């Protein structure tokens, strides 16, 4: 999952995570990590909000830029997942993702996007280190919990996304719930036969962590 479309208005996410309880710079279908994708938690004082923060994870001690969180490395609760697990978890909202289709082999090889996505606004689960008081750098950035055993949507070498229903994405925000609670939720994802996806004939990318120029 290396770019996500929040399209819709953001009242419409809030809508489906939170029926009946209301809380701009306009929409985006071209949304890559390094940005601030709107999202939606109770972080702080277990209040419900919405907020964009950083996507992309990078440990304090490493060079490495976290855009995905393994969904088996938060079952074994593995490093570093496993610190935020229980007091980081947020959803992001989207209306679908891109997923870029490798047309042949070799170095630079062409590749051909595609849009997937559902018939109503998609909750992402996903682990976040930014707390409050904390700046929103990269120090503090989050990562979309994806199910990469069974990789991309359309790319096999892609990993898709883990979507809620609302009532587990409602449990999984939800502060009280345990980590063990929060595990089991992870792996009850939406099934591939609720997503549609087209190739997308116009630039997005010529590949998933390459921007269109």
């Amino acid at each position: 999952c290396g770019r996500i479309a929040q399209k819709s208005a953001p009242e419409d996410y809030v809508e489906i995570l939170w029926p009946n309880a209301r809380l701009v710079a306009g929409p985006r279908y071209n949304i890559p990590p390094g940005t601030r994708p709107l999202t939606m938690h109770r972080l702080v004082d277990q209040a419900e909000a919405l907020a964009r923060l950083p996507w992309g994870y990078k440990p304090h001690g490493s060079s490495f830029f976290m855009i995905n969180a393994k969904l088996e490395t938060i079952e074994r609760h593995g490093w570093p997942w496993k610190l935020m697990i229980g007091t980081g978890r947020i959803l992001v909202p989207a209306d679908g993702w891109y997923e870029w289709k490798a047309l042949d082999s070799g170095p630079k090889p062409a590749k051909q996007p595609y849009y997937i996505h559902g018939d109503a606004p998609l909750l992402f689960a996903g682990l976040s280190a930014w707390r409050r008081g904390a700046e929103l750098d990269e120090a503090h950035g989050f990562a979309i919990v994806t199910n990469d055993a069974l990789g991309g949507m359309v790319d096999v070498h892609d990993r898709r996304p883990v979507a809620l229903p609302p009532e587990l994405a409602r449990e999984w925000v939800d502060p009280a719930t345990p980590v063990a609670r929060a595990k089991e939720i992870l792996r009850a994802g939406l099934p591939e036969t609720a997503f549609s996806w087209y190739p997308v004939r116009q630039e997005v990318g010529s590949s998933k962590y390459q921007l269109p120029d």
